[PDB]
């Protein structure tokens, strides 16, 4: 049983404070918005002060806000006036970025655990089993608590990878990066379902849809702060041009 | 007696009302500018993204929750066409010569106007609603059974029930409210604290210091700039103290 406090109570937050509460560890969520009744309703402290949050009794901090505003979010915070030397916990999208940001501003002796769970509320509805979650574990000294963090997704059935943050974001420009640029592509031409849609047209509406429903801040974080997304981008532009050239011919 | 009752603006008041309105049977809908899906699946209020979609579900009652400073843009993006049926309209801005005025020029003219204000919410009703006042206006009122209905949601929980013209109220909250806002504000910005040595008139100020910093600035704001009263009543509270003032340096000489 951990003491896990959230930090960005959004879409992402609430949705990992679902299964962890489930799992009996004691959650407390802050937030640049107010999230008193859905804490509330859902039976856990919320901080509307930062300050407040940061001097409580907490084992596990969650940065659970945007990629964009990560860097405005640390800043923000006292980090002094944390009671003990505590694991701070990323979960954004994209991993060099917050390992390199949180090795800069974190106290030294405070741990850094990157993550990325591969999943969410669009394709985990019904739980977490056999979804990827990857994880750096930058600067580790107290393994247990580390280890019963991990453990939160392994009993949850993720497949569970170690891998550097650099070769997270060269793979996820390639897969994650692309999927979500031709969902929302998709998304800017409205495609509809006709009556005669084809298997693989049904698969792109349902990609369209899904893709959509991320905020344009988690997409454009993908690529602001993936050094390797560009270059995935021109990839994709142009091997769309040169398709296209053949038939042009 | 049971309604369906639609919230636009799913905020701090909104929210504050959906509780009350659902412990008493009543089957809600709410939009909003954010997105309050995960608060309202908990809550059982089925909720709209698209006031579009909102306007066209089922709806008895609309309930105007949003900042008065944000009333005209928030009614005006509204595509008021897309209604069902003739539909009352209900008002709960903390001003009420703006919304009535706004409402009676911008809605369809079959659609019912009342207009309303609570003097209460989060902080002085915590417990409940009793014998806290809650004023309405019935400002084009002709299905009187959902008028009454509406009305009774208040009633039922022990409120001090006041008819009164939306000139009148705002005649009366300029000189009450607005001051207390005011006085509130003025002792937050003084960020004063508690000492040793407190009398009990200290403490009510500290308490009232804490009470009205806990609504927006947005709010605060609205009290002022749209109540055409509200500017003398400043102005009168700022001649007092310097009055008070003024005796004290004559009788220091
Ligand atoms: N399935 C998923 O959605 C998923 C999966 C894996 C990882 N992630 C990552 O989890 C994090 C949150 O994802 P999300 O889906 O909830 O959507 P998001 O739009 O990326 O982030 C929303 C959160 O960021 C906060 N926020 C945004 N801008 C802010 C700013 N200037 N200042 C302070 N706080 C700000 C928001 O606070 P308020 O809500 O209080 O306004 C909210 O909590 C992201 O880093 C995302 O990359 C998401
Ligand atoms: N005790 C009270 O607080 C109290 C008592 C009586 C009457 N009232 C009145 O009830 C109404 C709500 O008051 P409140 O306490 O909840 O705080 P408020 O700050 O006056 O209004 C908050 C609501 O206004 C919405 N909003 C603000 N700016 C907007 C904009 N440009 N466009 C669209 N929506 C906007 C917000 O939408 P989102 O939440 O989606 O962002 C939120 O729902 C006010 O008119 C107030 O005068 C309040
Ligand atoms: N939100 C998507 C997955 C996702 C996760 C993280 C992202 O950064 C982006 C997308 C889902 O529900 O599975
Ligand atoms: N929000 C405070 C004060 C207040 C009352 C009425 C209002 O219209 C606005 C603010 C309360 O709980 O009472």
């Amino acid at each position: 049983s951990l003491k896990i406090g959230i930090v960005g109570f959004g879409n992402f937050g609430q949705f990992l404070a679902k299964t962890m509460i489930k799992q009996g560890h004691t959650l407390t969520a802050t937030s640049r918005s107010d999230y008193s009744e859905l804490c509330l309703q859902m039976g856990i402290h919320f901080f509307r002060d930062v300050s407040a949050f940061l001097t409580a009794d907490i084992d596990v901090i969650v940065l659970c806000t945007s990629i964009l505003s990560l860097s405005e979010v640390v800043g923000s915070m006292p980090l002094t006036s944390l009671k003990r030397p505590t694991l701070f916990v990323d979960v954004l999208s994209v991993k060099e970025h917050p390992r390199e940001l949180l090795l800069r501003e974190l106290p030294e002796d405070s741990d850094i655990l990157c993550t990325h769970p591969m999943f969410g509320p669009q394709t985990a509805k019904n739980g977490w089993t056999d979804h990827t979650f990857m994880y750096d574990k930058v600067r580790i000294r107290d393994e247990v608590i580390c280890s019963n963090f991990i453990q939160i997704f392994a009993t949850e059935g993720c497949k569970m990878v170690q891998m550097s943050c650099e070769e997270h974001d060269r793979a996820a420009a390639k897969s994650q990066f692309i999927t979500h640029t031709i969902g929302r592509t998709l998304g800017e031409m409205d495609i509809q379902s006709t009556p005669i849609d084809t298997k693989g047209f049904e698969t792109l509406v349902k990609l369209k849809e899904t893709m959509m429903r991320d905020s344009f801040d988690l997409y454009s974080g993908l690529f602001v702060y993936n050094r390797f997304a560009r270059q995935e981008l021109e990839n994709l532009e142009h091997a769309l041009h040169k398709v296209k050239e053949t038939l042009m011919i």
